[PDB]
């Protein structure tokens, strides 16, 4: 996989963020994770976490996987990085996302994220508390 440049437009929630990519505004849905909705428990925490990460980053990068790049809602599907650190993995490691939505064609970092989830779960973090 390869990392591509993008710029933050707006934080949205734990697992969606609005970026400018190849010069076009686009909502991105984070691959392989599921954060609680803002109205659910840990939803506010997940939004705050992703917000700080993308807002504090001097460099945002988008990394598509091998399958479809857009979902049925028009959202881009990618791994998102903030100064080199993967937001998707970071949310899981903190127990603010579950590994989820593992689809056949777009699963490259699956075992990486499950390792992070095992450690968050081991540590009883947030969702796992
Ligand atoms: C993460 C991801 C979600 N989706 C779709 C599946 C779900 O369909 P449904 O809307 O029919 O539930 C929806 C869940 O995303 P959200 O968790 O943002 O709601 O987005 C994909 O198709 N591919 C993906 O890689
Ligand atoms: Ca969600």
């Amino acid at each position: 996989l390869h990392k591509e440049p993008a710029t933050l437009i707006k934080a949205i929630d734990g697992d969606t963020v609005k970026l400018m990519y190849k010069g076009q505004p686009m909502t991105f849905r984070l691959l392989l994770v599921d954060t609680p909705e803002f109205n659910e428990k840990y939803g506010p925490e997940a939004s705050a976490f992703t917000k700080k990460m993308v807002e504090n980053a001097k460099k945002i990068e988008v990394e598509f996987d091998k399958g479809q790049r857009t979902d049925k809602y028009g959202r881009g599907l990618a791994y998102i990085y903030a100064d080199g650190k993967m937001v998707n993995e970071a949310l899981v490691r903190q127990g603010l996302a579950k590994v989820a939505y593992v689809y056949k064609g777009n699963n490259t970092h699956e075992q990486l994220l499950r390792k992070a989830e095992a450690q968050a779960k081991k540590e009883k973090l947030n969702i796992w508390s």
